[PDB]
């Protein structure tokens, strides 16, 4: 049952997050204060549901939605806690993941208690394909690009005849990032996070993965790398920031 | 809209082929037919949808009556709303059709149902062991394995299972994989998805001797196992716990999604 949500001094006992390889979630990973997370690693790996304690630090492993995990599978795993009085994050977040909406319904069905800690508008432009390849060709940013996108290509081979198109970094005029519809979307931000430079891209996995602009906007936030997201129209722009900016 | 389910009475498909020929196939981003969707098919030139492939979640393809549209994949985190978007996409008529993304952590049939009643198109839906049912333990299974020199699907991520293997089967070097010493074990994680376990398990088309797969390891409960254990091909010996489990697990089996 969530108690209260955060909008720390004083109660104890916090409720981490992570996968089966034992690594913690993004949201319970800034929880920490300089703690030693070493016991973590000690009994790894671990099975769904698994609960381990040191001190008021408490950690459970959680099923992943993104390789297929229900609601019912994380309120069965939130069950295998200990009751008491948590302060934690909504647990498997973001991009492909269960929503703010599952997480919280999650927590409120569990037996304890918890204190509920939450997870650019600039950014957000409304250009087309040559708009956008001009921006990046004399920025030098990258450019994430779906290669199974044959109108996208055939622009592409045409400004930059000559092109070897191959998957991943592709520098030939613009720095072009290209990903398949294969790659799955949380794979594909994973990738740019790690890389961590400017981008100029489409809400990534729109259309192409199956995603509406809603669906595509919310894994966009586990974007990390600075990027200048474009949008078809300039109506679409409001709503795309309406998307972001409010609950999963 | 689902018009109607072949149940042999009072709907067959020889009597739904008055109200329509067309036929609604589902496939993958590389453009391979689904499981249910592909014993649809009678001898059919299937060249046309790997003509145009790699394909993108909800693009449909026409080739005289047989139409086929890319669904998204639950197991690779697709939603139900994304398979009705996908659906949405078919243009609007009567269809014989499957229930589509069947099955291992894919949608549920009640999902499925759904999906197909939300759209604007008529559907007349198709439907998609008993015998192997067992109720052994370890030591039991592991004496069936060595005799009968059948595959053993374990977990390593048990560490009591993985203490009585080596201390029966001493010397051996547990790893990833076939590992053939005494008894033929198929070592498997708890970070290896339940879908891509029943996949290479099927391609290996052993006889095998297992318990369901992904019971408690992966954070199943027995009915959710029992979904997944559909899709086993390979014939099995399926252990579980007590006798009483036996009827249970063979209840969720047979029953729907």
């Amino acid at each position: 049952k969530i108690k209260a949500c955060i909008d720390k001094f004083l109660t104890n006992k916090l409720l981490l997050f992570a996968d089966i390889n034992g690594k913690l979630y993004h949201d319970s990973q800034n929880m920490l204060r300089g703690e030693d997370m070493s016991f973590l690693e000690k009994d790894a790996p671990y099975m769904v549901g698994d609960v381990i304690t040191s001190g008021d630090i408490t950690c459970v492993v959680i099923p992943s939605k993104k390789a297929g995990g229900t609601t019912e599978m994380l309120s069965r795993a939130l069950k295998k806690v200990p009751v008491d009085e948590y302060i934690t994050t909504y647990p498997g977040q973001g991009c492909a993941g269960y929503t703010l909406e599952e997480a919280k319904t999650a927590l409120k069905k569990c037996k304890s208690a918890f204190y509920v800690l939450p997870s650019e508008i600039l950014g957000t432009v409304s250009w087309n394909l040559r708009e956008m390849l001009a921006h990046a060709e004399e920025t030098r940013k990258l450019m994430p690009i779906c290669m199974d996108v044959r109108a996208i290509m055939a622009t592409i081979q045409r400004k930059y005849k000559g092109i070897k198109i191959q998957e991943g970094i592709v520098d030939y005029g613009v720095r072009f990032f290209f990903y398949t519809s294969k790659e799955p979307v949380a794979s594909i931000i994973t990738k740019l996070n790690s890389l961590n430079e400017p981008l100029v891209t489409m809400p990534i996995g729109y259309v192409t993965h199956g995603f509406n602009l809603e669906e595509a906007a919310r894994c966009m936030r586990s974007l990390r790398a600075p990027a200048v997201v474009s949008v078809s129209s300039p109506d679409a722009v409001t709503t795309y920031n309406g998307y972001l900016t409010s609950s999963s």
